[PDB]
């Protein structure tokens, strides 16, 4: 097999089965509304600019909802909001969406292609470490080679009042399960880590940061993927496998086998008839 991340074709078109298949936008929305304002209510004090740093921002768009919410709060103040992203097609991406969006005259965007990795290497050969007053790491951490080291570099650009955002899935989570039962059956891979709120938390407890985490349920209905003549459910056999063709290139065993557990109230649920995988999403609020 091959990890998912290998075939860009399927690897972008997975995903965008996924988020039409779960509740992945509407679970950070819920977030954002409702425990964002709170999170960075002193974040713009005493300052005439916001800097915000997205770290793997994708496309952007929970990228404008923070900073709607930013703006909603510092009304007036100019936001800095720069983009660490390595693929050339999302910041394309990205830029269109800006464009297309209203109200964001405040806002002065920036994009560097590259991983946070390589961001990091190349601030520590400035002059100065600058601060940044908000910054986020969605949906990510999956893809960096040193996590503790890019916690402890990232809370170290946090100035006064400075709050850093980090969202992976939960530990309690169904990819939680799914990780420790089959975690073997598949090859190393060395473009992904399976790592979930608890690696995090033990990790940030280590580095003695100072951080609060709250779970949002989340699901993701995998449904067609129990359909064997359904082309929706194979991508999403893939995302749920982190694997290229999976039913195709996996041994029918370990196949067989995950249809089966994959429908016990240990990694999803059945409502509506449906099939709801336990999404379970965790946020992760570190302070300066
Ligand atoms: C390695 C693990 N899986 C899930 C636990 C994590 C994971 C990755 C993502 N991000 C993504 C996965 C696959 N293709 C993608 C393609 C694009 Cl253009 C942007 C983000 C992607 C989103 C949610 C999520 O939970
Ligand atoms: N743990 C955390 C719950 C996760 C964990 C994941 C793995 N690796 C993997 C799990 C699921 N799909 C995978 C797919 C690929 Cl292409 C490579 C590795 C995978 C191995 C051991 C392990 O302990």
């Amino acid at each position: 097999m091959r990890s998912l991340f290998s075939d860009h074709g399927k690897y972008v078109e997975s995903f965008r089965r996924f988020l039409n298949h779960s509740t992945e936008h509407q679970c950070m929305q819920e977030f954002m509304d409702k425990k964002l304002p709170g999170i960075i209510g002193r974040i713009g004090d005493t300052k005439s600019e916001i800097k915000i740093l997205s770290i793997g921002g994708g496309a952007g768009e929970i990228d404008l909802q923070i900073l709607s919410k930013v703006q909603a709060q510092y009304p007036g103040v100019c936001i800095n909001n720069e983009v660490v992203e390595p693929s050339a097609e999302q910041i394309a991406k990205y830029k269109e969406l800006v464009a297309k969006t209203s109200n964001l005259e405040n806002v002065k965007f920036a994009w560097h292609k590259e991983t946070s990795s390589e961001y990091q290497s190349r601030m520590l050969e400035k002059k100065e470490l600058q601060k940044w007053d908000f910054i986020h790491m969605i949906q990510m951490l999956y893809y960096v080679k040193d996590i503790p080291a890019t916690l402890k570099f990232f809370h170290s650009l946090l100035g006064t009042n400075a709050k850093m955002l980090i969202i992976v899935v939960s530990g309690s989570s169904g990819w939680d399960k799914l990780w420790k039962k089959y975690g073997s059956r598949f090859p190393q891979d060395d473009l992904c880590q399976y790592i979930t709120s608890d690696d995090l938390t033990q990790m940030l407890d280590n580095l003695g940061l100072k951080y609060e985490c709250y779970d949002l349920l989340s699901t993701m209905d995998i449904s067609d993927c129990f359909i064997d003549g359904n082309e929706n459910g194979d991508l999403l056999w893939d995302f749920l496998t982190e694997t290229x063709n999976f039913n195709a290139t996996a041994p029918p065993d370990l196949r067989a086998e995950l249809g089966k557990d994959l429908q016990e109230p240990e990694f999803s649920a059945k409502k509506e008839g449906k099939v709801l995988f336990n999404n379970t999403l965790s946020f992760i609020v570190i302070e300066a």
